[PDB]
């Protein structure tokens, strides 16, 4: 009886195996844009993905992960609200059964169709597994997806999905450039939070871009053809793999703009 998104193992049950689910800095949150404070001391976000080395794409039974080479100083995030240098390790998405839901963060209660998370770890801690034990261990860049015009930079991901339909399946996935997933503007909101899946560790500086990217109906439809089950098991479509908004508690959301 493992965690998941279903009626019997979803977000409302996670606290039994992961008490920190009811903690003081859980994610995601609703971003109330009128209460977010503009902070002129915030720096532009520096996204340096020119040398990124993707390696593989994996269905982990919750989402799909695009994994990177994080053994050298390639694909880093810095500036913004961050101190020091955070290295990209992987990206993944959360999405809905319908276009009207799927994001984890919300903006004045608006749900987007999906949300991309680019996960980075603070190089001060030497690798990811040590970083997640620290309050400033990770930086997750969150980007909303809306349904409209296709995102040509996403198509390479979409097209490989049929090769990893089921949990545990992986495919070589080299030479994918995550710059093709970014909107034009890097304006953002930021706050201290957590992983949005178990183990729900309170280690993340969240950086959520204001501008969504557009993907097509057909692209998201292919995300919703994935399966949460393994091969040879009854089919459970991979949809609604998002945790809803958690209490803000003693936090402030800051705006770069
Ligand atoms: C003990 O730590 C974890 O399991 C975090 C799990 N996870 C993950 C899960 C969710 C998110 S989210 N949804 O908060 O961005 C980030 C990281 C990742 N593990 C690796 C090795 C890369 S990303
Ligand atoms: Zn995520």
């Amino acid at each position: 009886h493992h965690w998941g998104y279903g009626k019997h193992n979803g977000p409302e049950h996670w606290h039994k195996d992961f008490p920190i689910a009811k903690g003081e800095r859980q994610s995601p949150v609703d971003i109330d844009t009128h209460t977010a404070k503009y902070d002129p001391s915030l720096k532009p976000l520096s996204v340096s993905y020119d040398q990124a080395t993707s390696l593989r794409i994996l269905n982990n039974g919750h989402a799909f992960n695009v994994e990177f080479d994080d053994s050298q100083d390639k694909a880093v995030l810095k500036g913004g609200p961050l101190d020091g240098t955070y290295r990209l390790i992987q990206f993944h998405f959360h999405w809905g059964s319908l276009d009207g839901q799927g994001s984890e963060h919300t903006v004045d209660k608006k749900k987007y169709a999906a949300e991309l998370h680019l996960v980075h770890w603070n190089t001060k801690y030497g690798d990811f597994g040590k970083a997640v034990q620290q309050p400033d261990g990770l930086a997750v860049l969150g980007i909303f997806l809306k349904v409209g015009s296709a995102k040509p930079g996403l198509q390479k991901v979409v097209d490989v999905l049929d090769s990893i339909k089921t949990k545990g399946k992986s495919a070589d996935f080299t030479n994918f450039d995550p710059r093709g997933l970014l909107p034009e503007s890097l304006d953002y909101w930021t706050y201290p939070g957590s992983l949005t899946t178990p183990p729900l560790l309170e280690c993340v500086t969240w950086i959520v871009l204001k501008e969504p990217i557009s993907v097509s109906s057909e692209q998201v439809l292919k995300f919703r053809k994935l399966n949460f089950n393994g091969e040879g098991e009854p089919e459970e479509l991979m949809v609604d793999n998002w945790r809803p908004a958690q209490p803000l508690k003693n936090r402030q959301i800051k705006a770069s703009f």
